């Protein structure tokens, strides 16, 4: 009776986590199977992702507002500084919908599972720090400058993705090892600054404590590799040897040692993530069986309940009426544990349809298109002209460039951009009414090739509308995405194929590593727009200085040129320069922000993407 | 009779070839056998090897004579040119030798193996061209300025030993894919040079061809991150998205794309070589045992006949007694072929012996000593001593530094270093006195802290023979090497015991890196001096140049200065500067040989040093 309904609801949900390799947890009730079953529908969860994309964009639009046009300090716009109002208003509506789901999701799991989590317990209390924040910078008239509300919002990218959390176990082990090698870095540096300044200032570099352990730290990143020794190997040739042996030991020996610590965690990384994965589809099947067995009851289930249970899950139609149709057929017996956990196994193979074509009314001129359309050298004349195309592009672009810049001739390239850009619009054409709509829509290299012959159609024809034949602007527009046309040759990868697998191995396996990227450089622009933000300003230089080079635009003003400053500071070249500037603007202690940037980013980051790189090309074989 | 003899020093050769791993593939006269035996001796080989480094010595004393103090153009003193006939008669002294190697190595095994192995025709092929080019360049009277013979040189390193050839052949595999990757970078400068193009020129860097592809080749190692993009970055913030992408492409996704193919040829390379070592040991035994049942004969060998030939092997003594006495306490009937194999497996284990102490003359004055000896921290003692005097020469070293410059006070710095030496010298004696002679040679660490207390009693003595209290000279030689004492504290590493387990790896495993390393640089440096010799000459200059920057030291005017020359390029920092000096003063066509620098050494060797480390970490665990 009513027992018959309720087990129905349990082996629909646990079927249905059975799929999407969620664990089995949460507490059973009537109604609460409605509510889990709404939470994990993918337009409930669409919409907490869009928000934490809105908390972190509101970032460019705060009060010191990345809206300009240059980020040089000679010459910018003013800030357009938004009201008081509105941005306060779009946190509190998106920290609504946090605790909402906080609500949700301590509503479905057990209250002793609430109190051990680590993850939910921080959900709390970052949730309450960010309100209390909220109302104290609200109760001024958004007049206190440094929000610690803001430090917070990178957690909330954390906690709701799953490979971030797996990544980041991976480097809490290896954090004993690291510290380690860090501290043979530590020795290694303060040996060599006082065997340096013994053997020199008994230079320009050598000349101090402070002085001498900079030079030795921005060398250990080779920023300055024949700069700091010219002094010394112009005196003699012996000198050579002090810093030869410094950068073999430091950036070769122990630099590379700090790889392969991180590599030692994420050698095995995506085969447990199949085991786990595995497991979890078991325990949901099994969990299944076991409560469909005691129904209303020798072991086993009944297929009739088996075809009330599979009818109310989501999944595909292929995948839906391949497992229909064998459990159709299978007779009124009842099914055995080993049996049912066979019968989920059709979870493994991928079903690909792209379409048929449609017929026409004249019989021999849909012969003569279809028979003219299978050659496999129609799709190669249109790389033909693809490659004509370009090497067109190119060959006018050196004769353009050199001689008379001003004025030029430009007869020729509007010829061959319309018979090229029409022949285009012909294959465009010509395939559709040989396969349809739908079967145009089937490829998916159709569709790039399908939607540029469209825009350039229109910048086409725009153009021989104004003139016949801001010229030079729309021929610059015009060529430019012609050059996109160059992007249909490398889906032609026939011998190199370890190559296009490990970029598709990367890009899918991206969640975790880029969410780390976006946390690291979260935390750290924040900082420094809070520290060194009205420092720089201008209104002879020493000709290897921050202002000799004309590096005005690297400054901390604002959210968006924090973001381009601490990706120049990523890649390790002349941040010897960031370092002389900001030590000369915003006093000696400086130092210790930009040291910590590179050891975040350039020596973890870098190092946590070449393993991942090692992991993904050496998978299956 | 004859026979009797000559099974004997056929199963002698045979185990003396399973020790060391030598194949069997070699002919059995009667003489040979004493040539084989003399051939492999250690002291045959080490005049091989020495030979070697003296031919790969040479080129430091030949024509451009790299014998200076200094390695300037605007300041160096002349070139001290040798007489016609010396370096000709070393080297032809040492061809003499080479020819002596190939002929008994041609003579020990068939003609059938010398025409079928390649890197003995290599070798004749060589010696031949090398004989030839110095018969031209000694028919005229030392004027042939270039000399083909000395690019052959690196042929007899390779050749000599067998990790360089295993090597080799690793990197021939990889070839195939690194090839496809460099196609897919080649095809990332192309668009990106004309899209770069239609950009910018529609810079100072992108006017040209030439220029453009310049520019985009030096940002993809990173060499110009921030100098490459203000002009367009301050024009508006949106050309900020151009130069993010080239560099996560290029120098992030594809460089690394570049060590995973190298390392995936390496990822088994040290379980190969213990399984074909185990399989050569395996081979050598068997066909000692064949031979010896085969002597004057149900299946087994004599222990007689194996007393005859354990006794002339070369082995250790731990080794060949334990053996020996196993084989004498076993009975007069016949070995089997597995009892055979299992005889030889006591070559696994390995014997450490220290010493024993000597015992005195007065029994309260030994026994006073050796319970004071056993403290284990007699020896704390002296390590606290040691960093009591490290953290005085240091803290000294900030306060000469700074403030007064010229002449300094001095006073307590000869009382510390009179009573640190002291106490050195008697922890020197009363350790002798308390083991013995041959007991402290018995530990390195302590021949380490032996030989440095010898060090600084002659520097200190001396220093107080002159004086009483070049002064300033004989205290700096003084303080730099008091602080060699750190390197005791280094080894007390206790917590972090696969950092210092994997420095010992790497150092037993640097025969074939370093090997390749020399021969790279030795063939680069070989050609550089035979393009760009007298090519840079000195007698208001751009700020970021080769001149204003005083590089003149990187030149290529002889073989020392090449060999730094070659290093700063090899980090890959400032290499824009070299570029633009060598275009300027060597026409436009040096940059292929930059370029091909930069491939051979910054890319292969360094990633071939990644992906040793790889290996070197990951084993056994
Ligand atoms: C500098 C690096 C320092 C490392 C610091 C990070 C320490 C860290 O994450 O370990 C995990 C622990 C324990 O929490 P933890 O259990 O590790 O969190 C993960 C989730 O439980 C996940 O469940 P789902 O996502 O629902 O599937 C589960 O699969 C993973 O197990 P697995 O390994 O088998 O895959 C867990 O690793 O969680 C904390 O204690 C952080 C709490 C506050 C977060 C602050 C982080 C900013
Ligand atoms: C840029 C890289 C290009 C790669 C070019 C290098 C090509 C290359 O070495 O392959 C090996 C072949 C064949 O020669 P190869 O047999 O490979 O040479 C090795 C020796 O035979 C070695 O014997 P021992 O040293 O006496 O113990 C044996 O153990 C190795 O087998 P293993 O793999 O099982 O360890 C062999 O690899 O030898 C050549 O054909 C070069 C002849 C002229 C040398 C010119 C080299 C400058």
């Amino acid at each position: 009776a009513a027992r018959w309904d309720l087990c129905i609801d349990q082996a629909v949900v646990f079927i249905e986590d059975a799929i999407q390799y969620r664990s089995i947890n949460h507490r059973v009730d009537a109604s609460s199977m409605w509510l889990y079953r709404r939470y994990y529908s993918n337009v409930c969860q669409r919409t907490l992702s869009f928000t934490i994309f809105l908390i972190l964009f509101l970032a460019f639009i705060e009060t010191p507002s990345s809206l300009t046009s240059t980020a040089d300090v000679r010459y910018r716009a003013a800030p357009w500084e938004p009201p008081c109002g509105l941005t306060e208003s779009v946190e509190v509506l998106c920290l609504l919908v946090f605790a909402a789901d906080l609500s949700v999701k301590g509503y479905l799991f057990g209250w002793a599972h609430f109190q051990k989590n680590l993850w939910l317990l921080g959900y709390l209390v970052v949730l309450v720090v960010s309100l209390v924040d909220w109302t104290v910078s609200l109760s001024l008239v958004c007049h206190e400058p440094l929000r610690i509300r803001r430090l917070l919002r990178p957690f909330f990218l954390l906690q709701n993705s799953s490979m971030m959390k797996k990544t980041l176990k991976c480097i809490r082990w290896s954090l004993p090892e690291m510290a380690s090698v860090g501290l043979l870095l530590a020795i290694h540096l303060c040996l060599f600054t006082m065997f340096g300044m013994l053997l020199f200032a008994g230079l320009t570099y050598f000349q101090n404590l402070p002085e001498s352990l900079t030079s030795l730290l921005v060398l250990l990143t080779t920023a300055n590799n024949p700069d700091v020794m010219i002094p010394a190997y112009s005196k003699n040739r012996a000198y050579a040897i002090f810093f030869i042996v410094f950068t073999v030991i430091g950036s070769l020996f122990l630099m590379n040692l700090l790889t392969a610590i991180i590599y030692s965690q994420f050698r095995g990384y995506l085969m447990k993530s199949l085991q786990t994965s595995l497991f979890r589809r078991r325990l949901g099947t099994r969990a299944a069986f076991e409560v469909l067995s005691s129904m209303v009851g020798a072991v086993g289930v009944k297929p009739q309940n088996l075809l009330q249970v599979l009818q109310k899950v989501q999944l595909d139609s292929s995948h839906k009426q391949a497992m229909m149709e064998k459990v159709r057929s299978y007779g009124s017996v009842l099914l055995s544990a080993e049996e049912f956990q066979k019968l989920f196994n059709e979870l493994d193979r991928s079903v690909v349809k792209e379409h048929p074509p449609r017929p026409e009314y004249q019989s021999p001129f849909l012969q003569s298109a279809q028979f003219l359309f299978g050659h496999y050298y129609f799709d190669y004349l249109g790389n033909l002209i693809a490659l004509a195309n370009l090497v067109s592009i190119c060959v006018f672009l050196v004769l353009d460039a050199d001689v008379l810049p001003a004025e030029r001739d430009d007869f020729i390239l509007g010829i061959l951009n319309c018979v090229f850009i029409v022949y285009y619009l012909l294959e465009m054409l010509l395939k559709v009414f040989a396969l349809g709509l739908r079967g145009y829509l089937s490829y998916p290299s159709n569709v790039f090739d399908g939607l540029l012959t469209v825009v350039l159609l229109v910048l086409e024809i725009s153009t021989l509308a104004v003139y016949r034949l801001s010229l030079w602007d729309m021929t610059r527009m015009l060529n430019m995405l012609i050059v996109f046309r160059f992007l249909r040759i490398i889906p032609s990868m026939k011998p190199m194929a370890v190559v296009a697998s490990t970029v598709l191995g990367l890009v899918q396996n991206m969640r975790a590593f880029g969410g780390i990227l976006v946390v690291v450089y979260y935390v750290f622009a924040i900082i420094g727009i809070n520290l060194f933000r009205g420092v720089i300003v201008a209104l002879s230089a020493p000709c290897g200085s921050f202002e000799q080079l004309e590096y005005w635009a690297n400054n901390f003003d604002d959210f968006a040129a924090a973001l381009v400053t601490l990706w120049n500071l990523m890649v390790v070249n002349n941040w010897q320069v960031f370092l002389d500037a900001y030590r000369r603007y915003s006093g000696p202690w400086s130092k210790i922000y930009f040291v910590l940037w590179w050891l975040v980013s350039s020596v973890i980051w870098v190092n946590l993407f070449l393993a991942l790189i090692l992991e993904n090309f050496l998978h299956k074989w």
